[PDB]
């Protein structure tokens, strides 16, 4: 099958990889600009020469993967595609027009899916001719094997089974989700990080104490403060506000301490500082000390 | 050093083991009737009998462990204990009373600690003539490496470090906590579970779906529902209620579904049913199907 | 079938007539003392003698209905009973002890049912040898057709339908409720009254205009304030506190104005005064003027 | 008197009917352009061309009613008007522009009233030369007999009574409301529907079981979910969010299921599906089976 | 007039003084037993000679005041009093019975007033056969000019005016409150101190800087933390928990930092430590340092 | 030192005089127009010329303060300044750009401060080359002695000291605040006013009774309703909404009464009506009567 992947950003690249990894699957990596298409494609090229050179990929397998992936922009490429997985800018009117255009571009049998974490799958596919489903990947999508199959108000049960079967065609475990804010993982995980920021804000414990408590007591792989610096605190803060706005419940109000840090650019690793300082010399120190 | 452990239930066994796995650590495992204490030791001798039969521990240390835990009842035992770790029934006047009795019994230098998870360390030692501090273990205490050190309103810093030093001396990391509901672990962990039951209850995903989504989407060792069954859905409901009463915050309201199930005696593993049925075949079925 | 109705107050009387109006049904009207049983049996006959007047039921049938209901208490009367509908004091460990006594008394096939509106079905049938179900009648039980069948956490499916069958056997429409505070009608009806009381207390409109507006703008049979006086303002207040405590949600916080009135004994109709003064001369005046 | 109604939709139509059914009442229907106004007058004509032919009204009147209604648009007809009843588009600043235009068009002693449900009466007529009062009709305006008179912060008691006076002059009962979100009826009626959605979403019972529980246990003329579809789920959703935003109280938080259904265009009767499917053969099947 | 004051603790002695200060007023200080009723009166004498000793009262007037106050227990002295002011334990069943005993003892025209700030005036006079009204004083009662006349549900307006007249007659300014939790002063003043504890608990600023910011910013006499130490943090916590329970609104949830200090006996000025440690050498240090 | 004040409005002049009152302090008062700037200085002269002829301050000192305030626009004037106090429109991008321009103009050592009460100090300096700090004055700035020093997420401790030191050197008392909504004064003070309006609205007391119960009961200089009119109710409504929005906590929901009143132009003293009508003949009357 042929798969069109809208958006050549970090999530788009990882989704292109997840399909190119298998077999006869072809990936049309479209974006706004062919420059931005091949940009993401050169990024896919770079990594996939590395795990060659570290005895982790043969080469005639690393090459056949970038070979199934053809970049470019849509319109050109998505007419024959079997499935669209859009991974563009988490913006309602973007996704709506993008899907309106592809609605006349793609063949009638193409399945429409979006990777959105924070927008209504149902609202995205309102005035359309074909069902719109949610196919939620987890970065890096080419390694992580969970798929949340988001069902919308009008998404037929068959459109769901098809995605679950495709997911099981590329190596993932699909979990069915009837549309609600934060689905399952975000709705549970992000408020974990929020609670940790409230615990630090109220002088209950320190940054490093909270994280070693959470990983030696719940045997988690990371502390929640660590984890949020790794997700990006602007991601965390945005998820909290979606939950809060979708529910009307103060239970999901964001820690003011997260909204302060994000206002200051202290977003975590990607900005060198959030709850920890990632030193130009590689290691990790809590801003407590 | 000598350690008196009040309560021969599951926690006092685990705590008595964590001490007795080391060196000059003698233990006095006490309960309300000596019979019940001699019971607790019998279950200790029991596993330690298997661990030797699995080559996993020499007998020569496993016997020197049990030989250092002496069963009996306080008055007759904790008189020269250097430290008291109370782990009895989660009731206020029970703990104000046994600590009040222990204030006359034990020598002026013995430290008073409580393993409570749901009561105020500050209120448990209101009448005492010495400080009272929290020493929060996690079952199984002998295997779990975390101890939350809880300073009450009047716990001196010198006592708090004497708990940090004792915890390093038995292989554990002390996190210091200023007394607040849930400390760190439970305040983050049990609202995870509570959100998982809300998700099931609001028809978002299924029990098996939620659990595999949290261990794949976030790499948690267990699913939240699976985890509730294993801590005890009565513990979870209680911890949630303590949070809601201590703070007055609707955020920590407990999912009516967990109360529905605790009222039904469906508390998880220890009652054969919970979010999963623990079928006699030693497998595990989600009660969705 | 033979039915045992526990409690001889307004509801137990009404439930007995609901069953004795039928056919091969006979009722055991029990309470604490036999004087208290046949007391409610006395009211039932006199009510039927009033019906024999009017032209509404012949004295042949009025006698036939009453010859089915036997006064007395359990222990003597409820051993071959097939169904037990309880309607006693809205208090948990009474219903638990009352059902605990009937556990030995009633025969093993006898379904245990409760009419409770505010207690957890699940909790009452906790210790019991046999399941517990909700059979929620609506005053007056002999005329109102609605029955909410409440499933508890452990109510088997077959029990729920043995109760939907019987409800049709006496001319009711069963609606299945999966236990949750206030089930369906109260959880909607009672917060209607409560919001009406806030409208008065926050000065939005007067008492007659709030009631006029709702039966004119919504074609409702009564206005919420009138309805609150008719139900009993102490019933409405207890129900709101149940909704609020079961959910921990301030959405169901009771209007202080209703609590003020219940504290002053102004409970509605049964005390001659609530939101309206019920003049002993038949008429109804709002305490606004 | 002569009344200027602005807006020729469902409300404008019914509002002018209620005025033109009386006596010396002449009405100036207006809208954006007269193609829009003559439009509404024509729908008024058709319904009146059926209420005669069924035998229920004679033509003489059903001719003189439409005779007193003159279609068109403002500026040329609502100068000598006495009472303005705006019913245009539920958006603030156009209402502010609309009223400020008539501020100079109309004669000074002309009363300004608005029919708004979700907008501040006080805010609409801020900078105006003259008071602005609420005159909340209920669809259909020609027969529903309730009218809510909305007092704003600066709405003199005199303007309010001259609105009650006019209201008893056309058969309706006026209820004075002092401004607050949802007045009396929506604030009580729409959270009803909101709670019924929660009862469905939370698995408490099914769609048809909810609606028949509230029409048998409470003698309501329709079920809450029925009524939801009848009102328009988009309208219900909008009111629930005016209450929340105006109060800041999570008590009026919209049920996320209502919102999901609205995002998919499933609004109820006017789209053929909300909680029921409105079969094109005049039946009604709940979307539950 | 003759005044019966029920209770000889801090408040009773304060109300007795505030009456006997006038002239033709005699007070009947009654409490549990006479040496407790005789305890206050000596306490009262102590101050008043100091009041002469520092020529702030002649002895002429400091002895005529102690002369007007006759101790002993009720029943003996209250058969003829014009006004009764209960100042006993803030316990509902005590209040109800002492007033109930008083209902036969006092004469038909004796007014019943209570000084309670935390209990329902409506409920306290529920059974009684004459109006119950609130007369709320502020410690110390003899110098503080404000009285809050609490009208209960069934408290007649005539009873409010005579309470208002008496107040003006003893040199107070009365403010009419229709019963609601915290009346007016506590409802405003105590959430201030609660907010100040949150600021400190959340790291916003230190204990001294908050208190100097509120007196230098709002020109307040004392800082909210200072003031809480003065009132007694056990008192401030009790008002919050009453506000929270009466209203059901988490808006009145008590700072957990206040419950921690109270559980530890750090109540403020009356224990030597609160937000400030009070040095026996007359100064005051924030626990921040 | 030299100080550039940005904004010639009521807050900018106070800040100009507070610095120029001292000595070697010189001041640059800048605005959008220079006819806007020396408008603010000319009023400074007018004010100082009124206190000259009250015999309260001598001319030669009035002259000496005015002679150190040079008006005009930035760009020209603030190039050599050593402190920047921004007091312009409370408008997020206005400041972000105004501060962006200044960052080029001023020397590398000029400290940057904003007198903003409701905006984030961290966001205002999101991408500047230098740190940005809070310097919160109180109208009237030249007379009020409190300054809250506001540290944003990235504000260096030393920068916070330079503001503490400068504050002490111009006579003020600096309270350090780690940026949170409402700082200390407002976050405490404005919810008082807010709660006062909820008492009025819920019919608990009346406007003048509340305002006297606070200044007699708590020995406050003004009542909360009075203070509200004095600050401006639009400001109060605006601070209440920042808190609600910054926390997601309904604790800080604005009273609907105040929203109705601001939506009504009734803002207090500055519109001649709010909770009191500020009559033209100097006196003040509660709108209650």
């Amino acid at each position: 099958m042929k798969i069109g992947v809208i958006g050549a950003g970090t999530m788009g690249q990882g989704i292109a990889k997840a399909f190119a990894q298998v077999e006869g699957n072809t990936v049309a990596l479209c974006d706004i600009k062919q420059e931005w298409a091949e940009n993401g494609l050169a990024k896919i090229k770079k990594g996939y020469e590395k795990l060659v050179a570290k005895g982790k990929i043969p080469q005639e397998k690393a090459d056949a993967i970038v070979a199934a992936i053809t970049p470019g922009l849509k319109e050109n490429l998505c007419a024959d595609c079997d499935l669209i997985v859009e991974a563009a800018f988490e913006d309602m009117k973007v996704k709506q027009t993008t899907f309106g255009e592809l609605d006349k571009i793609c063949k009638p049998e193409c399945i429409f899916a979006s990777n959105t974490s924070s927008l209504s799958i149902t609202e995205i596919g309102k005035g359309l001719s074909r069902p719109l489903v949610g196919m939620h990947f987890f970065n890096p999508a080419d390694r992580m094997k969970l798929i949340e199959v988001i069902a919308g108000c009008n998404t037929p049960a068959e459109t769901v089974e098809k995605i679950k079967e495709i997911s099981v065609a590329i190596g993932k475990n699909p979990v069915q989700v009837n549309e609600a804010a934060g689905f399952v993982v975000n709705r549970i995980l992000i408020p974990m990080i929020n609670e940790a920021a409230f615990i630090k804000m109220e002088g209950v414990s320190d940054i490093a104490g909270i994280d070693t408590a959470m990983k030696l007591g719940a045997n988690h792989p990371m502390g929640p403060l660590e984890l949020g610096d790794f997700i990006g605190l602007d991601i965390c803060l945005a998820i909290m506000d979606v939950l809060y706005h979708e529910t009307g419940d103060s239970k999901y109000r964001a820690c003011p301490l997260i909204r302060k840090m994000v206002r200051g650019g202290n977003l975590g690793c990607k900005t060198g500082k959030g709850f920890y300082v990632y030193n130009a010399d590689r290691t990790k120190t809590p801003v407590d000390q």
